[PDB]
């Protein structure tokens, strides 16, 4: 299940401010 995406995605995509952010990977 996703945790992630709603995390991961969370961290860069659409709604993610990434550039200066670990990510879940």
């Amino acid at each position: 299940e996703e945790e992630a995406v709603r995390l991961y995605i969370q961290w860069l995509k659409e709604g993610g401010p990434s550039s200066g952010r670990p990510p879940p990977s």
